[PDB]
Parts: C-alpha cells; sequence; structure tokens
C-alpha cells in the first residue's frame, strides 16, 4: 500500500480510521479508510465491493475496495471537510437555517436513495458527512454495519459515539431498518440548530435515559411492542414528555414537526426519507454557499 504518500491522518471511525492521500502516478488525491483480523467475513467484501455501484450527488463516491495483508481499504473521493468541524467551526455564529435547511434536504435525498437500494448506515453522525466549497453534503460509510457488525470500540480502543443511535438498538433489537438512519439524521439537525447534541449520552443507558427524559418513556401505547423488547426493563423510570418547544428552539414549527416525525419512537411510526423529503419544511429550500475554512 506505497501507491500512495498518506498526506495525513484526517480521522478515526468505529470501523476504522481514515487518510488523507494523493496516488503517486494519476496525483489525485482521495480518502482511505483502513477497516481492521486475519479473515474478513466471505460476503463482507463481495457486499461492500457491491457499494461501488452506488452514485448519488449525495453519497461519497466509492472508488475501491481493496483486501491486502488482511486488511480492508476503502478507497473514497476526498471532500475537503466533515460536518463536526463545520458545526464546531460555526459555534459562535450558528449554522444559517437556508444551509442548515439545504443539507437536511440533501441528506435526505442521499438517505432515500441508498434506503430504495436496500442499503442502509446504520452508524450515521456529523463525522461521516461530508461538505465541499459548493454546498453540497454527502455521506459516506454506508452499509458498514450490514456487511460486518458493531464491534466493541474501534480498530484501536475509541471511544464509540453513542448520541445518534435509534432507541431500538439501544433496546436491543436483533434487526433494525432504515428507520435508524432517520432517527439519527434527526439528532444531527437537532445538533446543527441548537448547536448541542441532543442527546449526549456517555453510557448506553444514560443514552437511552436522556431519551426518555426529553421524549418521555415509550410505553405499549406509543410502541407497540417496546415493553418486550429484549433490553427492556420494566423498572425504567418513567419520565412524561417534556414540551417539544423546550427541544429544538428557535426552529420553526415546520422544522419542529418534521423533526418530531424522525424521532418517533416505534420504527413503523418514524418518517421515511422519501416522505420527509415532501414536508412543507422544504417548500423554500434552497442551496446556499457556506463559508468554508480549510
Ligand atoms: C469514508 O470516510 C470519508 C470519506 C471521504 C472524506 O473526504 C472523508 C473526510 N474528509 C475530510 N476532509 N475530513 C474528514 N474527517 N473525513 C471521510
Amino acid at each position: 500500500m506505497e501507491n500512495f504518500q498518506k498526506v495525513e491522518k484526517i480521522g478515526e471511525g468505529t470501523y476504522g480510521v481514515v487518510y488523507k492521500a494523493r496516488n503517486k502516478l494519476t496525483g489525485e488525491v482521495v480518502a482511505l479508510k483502513k477497516i481492521r483480523t486475519e479473515g474478513v467475513p466471505s460476503t463482507a467484501i463481495r457486499e461492500i465491493s457491491l457499494l461501488k455501484e452506488l452514485n448519488h450527488p449525495n453519497i461519497v463516491k466509492l472508488l475501491d475496495v481493496i483486501h491486502t495483508e488482511n486488511k480492508l481499504y476503502l478507497v473514497f473521493e476526498f471532500l475537503h471537510q466533515d460536518l463536526k468541524k463545520f458545526m464546531d467551526a460555526s459555534a459562535l455564529t450558528g449554522i444559517p437555517l437556508p444551509l442548515i435547511k439545504s443539507y437536511l434536504f440533501q441528506l435526505l435525498q442521499g438517505l432515500a436513495f441508498c434506503h430504495s437500494h436496500r442499503v442502509l448506515h446504520r452508524d450515521l453522525k456529523p463525522q461521516n458527512l461530508l461538505i465541499n466549497t459548493e454546498g453540497a453534503i454527502k455521506l459516506a460509510d454506508f452499509g458498514l454495519a450490514r456487511a460486518f457488525g458493531v464491534p466493541v470500540r474501534t480498530y484501536t480502543h475509541e471511544v464509540v459515539t453513542l448520541w445518534y443511535r435509534a432507541p431500538e438498538i439501544l433496546l436491543g433489537c436483533k434487526y433494525y431498518s432504515t428507520a435508524v438512519d432517520i432517527w439519527s439524521l434527526g439528532c444531527i439537525f437537532a445538533e446543527m440548530v441548537t448547536r448541542r447534541a441532543l442527546f449526549p449520552g456517555d453510557s448506553e443507558i444514560d443514552q437511552l435515559f436522556r431519551i426518555f427524559r426529553t421524549l418521555g418513556t415509550p410505553d405499549e401505547v406509543v410502541w407497540p411492542g417496546v415493553t418486550s423488547m429484549p433490553d427492556y426493563k420494566p423498572s425504567f423510570p418513567k419520565w412524561a414528555r417534556q414540551d417539544f418547544s423546550k427541544v429544538v428552539p428557535p426552529l420553526d414549527e415546520d422544522g419542529r414537526s418534521l423533526l418530531s416525525q424522525m424521532l418517533h419512537y416505534d420504527p413503523n411510526k418514524r418518517i421515511s426519507a422519501k416522505a420527509a423529503l415532501a414536508h412543507p419544511f422544504f417548500q423554500d429550500v434552497t442551496k446556499p454557499v457556506p463559508h468554508l475554512r480549510l
């Protein structure tokens, strides 16, 4: 793997570290994800390789999937900045609402695309959302959990982010649906608006309880079957739902209603990416140019 010259390390994902690198021969700049290790599931590299066919303006292009030295390398087109960095950079002033709306709209288009192709992300977070100078935003690292699975931590002892995990995952559901990505996106949307994580849990139970304290402890009324979920305990405290206008001020009612639909407890009631795109919140969507400091 010396076809490059690891320009630099740029991040650490749940499935592995990401590097910025230039191809010695072609001179192209790409992002290299190294996936943690002496076997690798059979259908894994096959399933991941299929992702190379995925082409959508809001999905980071997967250029190559190489298996060498028992290691797995994903070569991605390189985008210049991740949403986490941009959010931190915009923490004093905040991301303008029209830009937030644009990003949410584009992200939903990208999810609508993947979900229609039966591809789920399962680990969406600000770190794997990439932006460019032209106002586009793209999702990176889809279908990795389906091909592999959520490990103990990361390739090299890291603190996995739980803040964007859907409640059905926290409750131990064996089968998840595309609804998990809508939940994560809802959490990201809220964070872009308030400039603070919606549910910053430090543990799985703290994550779950933070959700409960805000949205109310779920019951059979709002979520049929929740009390029979694997990790559900009748001992969970019963918090009453908080007034929603407290959740994402000062987002307007259209944004709040859309967000509430993205955060429904029942995966079956949670809005789909396709239905969300038709929400009145996007009636006036535009495509602003962000102020990016590279
Ligand atoms: C699949 O993961 C990817 C794919 C393509 C990418 O450009 C990135 C990325 N890019 C930047 N600039 N920063 C950071 N932190 N990451 C990450």
